[PDB]
């Protein structure tokens, strides 16, 4: 299908030190937000206690809370960039817009931490969730959720969550990195000039994984576990012109065979990262498309 218009001319006008880099991600979000401002929302920041250390929350509160599960948001940037404040454009407009408390988690980055630990912290995050939900008068059954690398960490948390004894009612994945052994057609066709890239996505794998044999371990790779039965009720919204979008639609049908209730949805035209870029009107489009399958899980 065509590019979107406005991807097209924001691919267009596109033009370090890892700090640099990472500063370098925080003002791109930055400059999204201020041209197009997020909802206000009230928010607390906390520190859970993992396993692995403290891990930064930021929980936001609804206006109207309409919502009977928390939602845990784990945010994008392949697992070196990124951080709460990243993500509040998207994170504000899912509390607000679902009527839900939110959890996003400043998970540990890589190279700093290495694969698995943020898995670890992501779990834990969750099970707190679980813990406090009763006392915001919510089910302790949790709702991850979250962007690329982010959709990693909710897919992985999804999978060990029995194992885990962590109830988990949702999962939502958005074009989530989900299988880092095999290339797919997207992941050879759309390579370069679609905003994540081929040598980017090497370089996180180099930077987050131990050593190159973790691409195949299922807490890296989770499209690679073969017993997807009994798993959380999946949303996985893709973008027509990603990489990865042939890993993240593949995934959704093996979940929908496995008896998962699974709704797969490509926006058309689209590229990675739409759903934390608020000048297209697919970002809000996504959202809605959020809430409604929410509406659907009790």
């Amino acid at each position: 299908m065509p590019l979107d218009p406005r991807v097209e001319q924001f691919l267009a006008q596109m033009p370090l030190s890892l700090a640099e880099a990472r500063q370098q991600f925080k003002q791109g979000a930055l400059l999204l937000d201020q041209m197009v401002p997020p909802p206000p929302v009230d928010t607390e920041d906390g520190t859970v206690v993992t396993t692995h250390g403290p891990v930064r929350i930021r929980r936001y509160i609804p206006d109207r809370l309409r919502f009977s599960h928390p939602l845990v948001f784990y945010h994008g940037g392949g697992f070196v960039f990124g951080d709460i404040d990243t993500h509040h454009g998207l994170v504000a407009r899912l509390c607000q817009t679902v009527g839900a408390t939110v959890i996003s988690v400043d998970y540990s980055l890589a190279p700093e931490a290495k694969f698995p630990v943020p898995v670890a912290e992501c779990i834990d995050v969750a099970r707190w969730a679980a813990h406090e939900a009763p006392g915001w008068g919510l089910k302790p059954s949790i709702v991850v959720a979250g962007d690329s690398a982010g959709g990693n960490l909710a897919a992985v948390v999804s999978q060990r969550a029995k194992d885990e004894s962590l109830p988990i009612a949702a999962q939502l994945l958005f074009y989530p990195a989900l299988d880092m052994v095999h290339e797919t057609p997207s992941k050879r066709d759309f390579a370069r000039g679609y905003l994540l890239e081929a040598d980017a996505m090497q370089w996180f794998g180099e930077q987050y994984l131990r050593t190159p044999d973790d691409v195949s371990h299922p807490w890296a790779s989770p499209a690679l576990s073969p017993d997807l039965t009994g798993l959380p009720p999946a949303l996985v919204i893709t973008a027509e012109y990603d990489p990865l979008r042939d890993e993240g639609e593949a995934y959704a049908e093996a979940l929908r065979a496995a008896g998962v209730p699974t709704e797969q949805i490509r926006f058309d035209g689209m590229i990675h990262g739409f759903m934390t870029m608020p000048i297209f009107p697919q970002m809000e489009a996504a959202i809605e498309a959020v809430a409604r399958f929410l509406e659907r899980i009790d």
